[PDB]
């Protein structure tokens, strides 16, 4: 028969590792030919895999590369003007590779023109809170300074931003062997370690979800009126270059001025991490000087959308993206998710040519440009957001399948945390010890939750991915699910490196393509109970449980401030009741869910869309204060940190370092303004699941 | 059996005329106690009619009133300072109304508080093309001036928004005869014109679709966090007063200056009608001053809720809303349509009594505070917007039944024109020389559409009453009707003066009560087949007809500047694309309506669905220019009029008095962009109709 079992059998390792090797031998950049040949392909393979429809959706988005002839790179400048040591102008390519054409070398897409010279400042990860340190603590001005930041903790963007806010006039990135280099494992070719001379390249927007940077709200279709570049979103005002390592301890080895303020500050490289600013004595009249080149420049990129139309309700969408750009080759980011992908729509594909439909239709993307800012599937859902909101049921991403090979990772919406422990309890574990044991019983055992004992922890969606649109802006339910390694945000050692490629992923990340299958059957499993499932597979109840923790967690936060909560009457009250009132309705909603008679297809329906509207619920249309395109009111990228969720992120930046506000009266009502709009936004979402008349 | 023409016999021309005496013998001004025991009374007979559930729903908005113990009033002082003329404290009451109480007194709701004295410049209706006359060809000044307008033609809060930019240090309005005494009739209470010392008491609020001024996006509720006054929205920062004729020749009579520039600004008084600024020769030491001590204070506001649950979609909501709160005694503004409500739920309620129920959920609506800024409805309508938005099929206003005896009137979504074609052909016209003919007939030949033969007049839906906030701000397709005189704009001679009565109606406008039955039946008949008929009666076919003729319209106006469209490159291809595609796939979506197979259910509700949200597609999450609560890209107030509706209004304001920007290229460009947001959003609405996978 058809079922979800005939559905998971169905996929192959093998079949998995023959893509991942077909879509690693050339690079495939956003907005190059090889890419737009690799959609294509995409296309005509989904149509042979018996997709009723595959179209390509293109739209014209702005997008940055390096000069070929004009070569960006960083010196230390003598007080002659003599350039006495330059940055590596491109990483040395891997073995067998070194005739590939087209790798574009290291460089932080949309920084700006320029060739800033001037003194060092060493600011660790240049995180909001290491800026704190320098400037209110150790009084360290960087107006005017170039300033030196550790990759890691948090994403590139939010530190350029705050670099630029601190005054600097550029930045220089690098990998530090603290946090690229594990302990007792040898660097690429022969580990999966970073070599000194490999490079992170990423852009360093900040676009808070508007997507193309010239036309936030709208598609960058054909007669799309653009933004000037002065007026674009999330453009850096600094020039911005990466480095590897071995050049970094060039220019850290001269680093004079104050030191490190604690252990914390210090990375693995054998130099003092002195802050400066400028360098030591003898070198004092030394400075470092930028040359970036980069151009920004409307480009042409594709998504491929693959349509399997359900029997049932063909106007209920369960989507499955995954985005098909990469850096270099993307051994692991993308492709690893891409091929996962393939062999999934191959394995629908197969159940469909036996005369089998899903109840619901199901939709699978392959995104372009999600490495310049998740573009593709932001310009995507802009042009088709009426479709999405009133018929959109569910988002499950499917970028890289692996960070590690320790155990499972989930990220998702509490709608489908019960989905997800019951899908995992029916798959085996593909772990070392723990053969004929479920999925579930593995990774249970390797990543508990913090909270609740015997179950695993399934974190909050941040950002950084293509699920952002749909969850973050249109409050459609998302979840993405990847193996990983026992800081997460800091990505794995070879990330956004030349270095990623296949043989990375065959010869040290899964040999046998066990824990690409295990993904693939989370995935895939996902999708197939959220497009066949009778009743959706969404659990209300658990979104109770987590507003409860979140409401105690900013009331915590608050709790800080005593005084001020009296002076300014600062009540959590309106929220807890909501909280409360959510509690009560989802459990009598669960028990009508339960209850209702089943032989009544538009019962069913009313529920399965209060079901399908509840995400939709938390969606405010006025947006978080200053990011319109965030307008998720339980959850948004951290303020600080796109790759972190944060839940009430109104509340919480209202709180954020208050005690500094220099008018708090005007600071506390603002928290207290928070406080309704979330209470408010509990209440309208619980009250979705009440009896609708 | 149980049919429209069930439900249509059963309503009573005397059960409207004892409704109307009931509700008009006190004032039932918003925030005050009469008001809430009228909801109270609504409440218990809608219960008692038979609805399933009757509740209040109560606010804590912005009123506005005159202070008891320190009233309002105009003066011409002397040189000296000596007040020679006062306007009148109150208006005269109708006979034996001498010794009713708590009538306020005229005044301008939310006027600030001043005592401002000048010279005044008369400035006709206050248009925005009555200040271009005044300040570019005239070069007349009113920086400093006190002005004084004209009632009619457009909204008042207009004409106060325009004073003010214009510098006015205050305004008086005044009822013309020009515009409120038609000639050959008496004056109340002998016949239906306004008497000299008749005022229209009226807001003169610029909310653009906000609701209360203090929580713009979230209701009133009893934990909402208010905006401080000199943030709240829309609130005029000049003092303002209205008057009668009487009054009003005495401020006019001496007036000097420039004469009236032609015969469009002069009046039916006997004066010249000069603009001033400031008095003739011998009075030119005299000035004008105002005293004006209103207080704005948050009050309590009651909506009446009435639901009658649907047998078979209870998911899907039909609400037929018009106000109750009244100015005085409320005699046609609102209770001539609150009458027409009540014996509607009456009908609806007996054959609900003998075991009938709609197909899908009726709500009635009572609602408070529409006089001071349609805050009931909306503030609801904030609080309920996620069920409405998923949920609302349809909204039938029902303030005021009649406006005259002429004929019928109705403005419209373009979805329900085949619906009022069709249900006013089935339904018997109440005007001499018609008996035994068709309403449609009878509306056909007084009121002939300027486009097609044989067809009546539909207007676009404008503003000025409760249907704004689920039209222009969520997107449910509105409508309203009520019989008509033969400018719609200015109000009949005794709106909002204490003269509108219970006898004005009965003696004057509707002595057998036909004209309110008609509209019973039109408002009654319009909601039954909206919440009965199987597929949902709107035709897509309509909306593309229209959308042509506003394209033709607005590309009209942007070809007065042809040098300009050159220069810049401004093309309405791309919004002509968009149209002739909406055009061809409503044409095959309104086949396959006719075809699908109808023994399905889900392909039905696909299909209601695809109906439901077409409506829906229209909304523009990110709003108008500066109207965040204005979001329907095809249809807005005027900017220039809040009752009048202008069609692609982002366009219409971006042509607006081009030629006076001082960067045309910047003013072209916003041209521009708002015809890409208009074809992309016709487009997108087109989409929606397509096939669903
Ligand atoms: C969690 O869910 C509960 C429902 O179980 C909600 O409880 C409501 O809470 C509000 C605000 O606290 C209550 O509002 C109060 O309403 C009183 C009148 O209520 C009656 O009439 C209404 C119709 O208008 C009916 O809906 C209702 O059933 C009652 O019959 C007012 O008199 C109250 O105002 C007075 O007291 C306050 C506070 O002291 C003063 O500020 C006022 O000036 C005034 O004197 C008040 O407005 C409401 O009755 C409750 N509904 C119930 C029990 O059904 C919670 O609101 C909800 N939590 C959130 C966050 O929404
Ligand atoms: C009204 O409805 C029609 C559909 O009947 C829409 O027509 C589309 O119009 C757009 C814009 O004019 C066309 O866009 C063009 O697409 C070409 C490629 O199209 C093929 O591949 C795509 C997948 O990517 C398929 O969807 C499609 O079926 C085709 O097989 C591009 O090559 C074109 O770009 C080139 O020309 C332009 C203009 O000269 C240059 O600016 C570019 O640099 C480039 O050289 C172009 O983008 C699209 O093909 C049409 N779709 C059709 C016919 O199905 C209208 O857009 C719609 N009106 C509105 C307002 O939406
Ligand atoms: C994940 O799996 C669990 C365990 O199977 C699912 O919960 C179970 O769901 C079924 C079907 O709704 C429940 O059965 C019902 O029981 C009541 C009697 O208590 C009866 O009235 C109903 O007719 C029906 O038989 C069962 O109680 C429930 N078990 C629990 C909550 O422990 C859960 O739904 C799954 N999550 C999904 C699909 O998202
Ligand atoms: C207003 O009334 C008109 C006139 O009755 C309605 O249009 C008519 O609608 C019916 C039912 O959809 C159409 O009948 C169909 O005819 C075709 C054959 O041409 C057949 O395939 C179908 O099975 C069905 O019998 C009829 O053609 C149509 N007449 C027109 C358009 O002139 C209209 O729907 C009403 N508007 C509403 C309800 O909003
Ligand atoms: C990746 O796989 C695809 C599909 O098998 C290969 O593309 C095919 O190549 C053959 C031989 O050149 C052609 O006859 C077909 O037209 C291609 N099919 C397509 C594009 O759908 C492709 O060559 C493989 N790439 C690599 C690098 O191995
Ligand atoms: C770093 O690179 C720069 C730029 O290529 C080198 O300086 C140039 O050297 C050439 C040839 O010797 C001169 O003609 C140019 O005038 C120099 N350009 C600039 C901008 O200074 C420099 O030699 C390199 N330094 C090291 C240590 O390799
Ligand atoms: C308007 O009609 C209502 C309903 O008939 C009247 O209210 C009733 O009055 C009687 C006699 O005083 C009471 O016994 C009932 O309790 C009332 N019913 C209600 C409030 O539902 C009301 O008196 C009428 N008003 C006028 C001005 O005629
Ligand atoms: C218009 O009204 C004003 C205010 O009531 C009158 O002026 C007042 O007259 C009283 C009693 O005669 C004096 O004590 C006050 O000093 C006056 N107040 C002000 C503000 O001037 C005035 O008489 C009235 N004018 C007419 C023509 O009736
Ligand atoms: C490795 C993690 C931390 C980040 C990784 N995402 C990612 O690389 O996306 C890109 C683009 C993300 C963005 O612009 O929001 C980036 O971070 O440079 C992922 O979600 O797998
Ligand atoms: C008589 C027409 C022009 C206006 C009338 N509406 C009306 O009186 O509403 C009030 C409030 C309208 C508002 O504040 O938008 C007013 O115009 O002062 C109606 O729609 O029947
Ligand atoms: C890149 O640099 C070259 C040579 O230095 C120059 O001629 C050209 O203007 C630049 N190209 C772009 C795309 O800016
Ligand atoms: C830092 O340096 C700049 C430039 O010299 C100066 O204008 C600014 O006031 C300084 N800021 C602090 C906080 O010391
Ligand atoms: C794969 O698994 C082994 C066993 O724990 C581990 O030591 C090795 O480092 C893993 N590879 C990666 C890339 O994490
Ligand atoms: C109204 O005026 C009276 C008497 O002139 C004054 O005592 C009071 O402050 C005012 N009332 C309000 C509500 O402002
Ligand atoms: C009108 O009068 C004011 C005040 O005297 C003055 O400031 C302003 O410039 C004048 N405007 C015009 C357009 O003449
Ligand atoms: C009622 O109808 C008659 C007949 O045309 C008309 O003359 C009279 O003015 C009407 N009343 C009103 C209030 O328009
Ligand atoms: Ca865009
Ligand atoms: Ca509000
Ligand atoms: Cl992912
Ligand atoms: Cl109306
Ligand atoms: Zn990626
Ligand atoms: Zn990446
Ligand atoms: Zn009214
Ligand atoms: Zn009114």
């Amino acid at each position: 028969k058809h079922n979800m079992k005939a559905f998971l059998d169905e996929l192959k390792a093998e079949n998995i590792k023959k893509f991942l090797y077909n879509f690693t031998q050339i690079p495939h950049l956003a907005g190059t030919e090889q890419n737009f040949q690799l959609a294509k392909q995409i296309q005509s393979q989904w149509k042979e895999f018996g997709l009723d429809s595959v179209e390509l959706a293109h739209y014209d988005v702005l997008l940055s590369y390096p000069n070929k002839t004009h070569p960006n790179y960083i010196s230390i400048i003598n007080e002659d003007g003599n350039e006495i040591f330059n940055t590596s102008l491109f990483e040395p390519p891997p073995p067998g590779y070194e005739n590939v054409s087209d790798i574009v070398p290291p460089f932080s897409a949309f920084s700006p023109q320029g060739m800033p010279e001037g003194d060092l400042v060493y600011v660790n990860y240049a995180r909001t809170e290491d800026f704190f340190k320098l400037e209110r603590d150790m009084k360290i001005n960087c107006s005017g300074k170039i300033v030196i930041a550790r990759y890691g903790k948090v994403f590139r963007g939010n530190k350029v931003k705050n670099a630029q806010l601190a005054g600097a006039k550029g930045v220089i990135l690098y990998s530090d062997p603290a946090d690229y280099f594990a302990p007792g494992v040898k660097s690429y070719p022969d580990g999966w370690n970073l070599p000194g001379g490999g490079v992170q390249r990423g852009n360093i927007l900040n676009l808070n979800g508007a997507g193309d940077p010239l036309t936030p709200g709208y598609p960058a279709n054909e007669y799309a009126y653009r933004r000037g570049i002065a007026e674009a979103v999330g453009l850096p005002s600094i020039p911005v270059h990466p480095i590897g390592y071995y050049d970094a301890q060039k220019l850290l080895e001269k680093m004079g001025g104050s030191a490190p303020p604690d252990s914390s500050w210090r990375g693995s490289l054998k130099v003092p991490y002195n802050v400066g600013p400028g360098f030591t004595g003898n070198f004092s009249t030394q400075k470092v000087k930028m040359h970036i080149h980069s151009t920004n420049e409307v480009t042409r990129i594709y998504n491929v959308i693959g349509t399997l139309r359900g029997a049932v309700e063909p106007d209920r969408y369960v989507i499955l993206g995954g985005h098909r750009d990469s850096w270099v080759f993307g051994g692991i980011d993308p492709q690893s998710g891409a091929a996962v992908v393939h062999e999934i729509v191959r394995s629908f594909g197969t159940l469909k040519k036996e005369g089998w439909r899903p109840r619901r239709t199901i939709l699978f993307a392959s995104w372009d440009a999600e490495e310049f800012g998740l573009l593709g599937s932001t310009e995507w859902a802009e042009e088709n957001s009426r479709l999405l909101q009133e018929r959109g049921v569910a988002y499950i991403n499917a970028d890289s399948s692996i960070e590690g090979n320790y155990t499972l990772r989930v990220d998702c919406t509490p709608l489908m945390y019960s989905l997800v422990h019951n899908l995992t309890k029916e798959l085996k574990s593909p772990d070392e010890g723990f053969e004929g044991k479920s999925l579930y019983e593995s990774w249970t055992k390797k990543s508990p939750s913090p909270e609740f004992s015997g179950m695993p922890r399934i974190s909050k969606l941040g950002s950084g991915n293509d699920f952002e649109v749909f969850f973050q802006r249109l409050g459609i339910a998302s979840g993405r699910a990847r193996y990983t390694k026992n800081n997460k945000f800091s990505g794995y050692p070879l990330y956004h490196s030349v270095y990623e490629t296949y043989e990375l992923v065959e010869k040290f990340y899964d040999p046998m393509f066990k824990y690409h299958l295990t993904v693939a059957q989370v995935r895939g499993g996902m999708v197939f109970e959220l497009a066949n499932s009778i009743v959706l597979p969404f659990d209300c109840r658990d979104y109770a449980v987590v507003l409860r923790k979140y409401a105690d967690k900013i009331y915590s936060i608050s709790m800080k401030h005593p005084q001020e909560m009296k002076t300014y009457s600062v009540s959590f009250d309106s929220l807890f009741s909501a909280v409360k009132n959510f509690t009560e309705i989802a459990s009598k909603f669960s028990e009508r869910l339960q209850d209702f008679d089943k032989s009544n297809p538009i019962v069913l329906r009313m529920m399965n869309d209060q079901l399908m509207f509840l995400e939709r619920a938390f969606i405010d249309p006025l947006g978080l204060p200053d990011r319109p395109f965030y307008r998720h009111v339980i959850y948004a990228p951290s303020s600080h940190n796109k790759y972190a969720g944060e839940s009430f992120p109104g509340i919480y930046d209202a709180l954020f370092d208050i005690e500094s506000k220099v008018d708090p009266s005007k600071a506390w009502g603002e928290v207290k303004r928070q406080i309704y709009v979330a209470a408010f936004t509990v209440q309208a979402a619980a009250e979705t699941l009440s009896e609708v008349a």
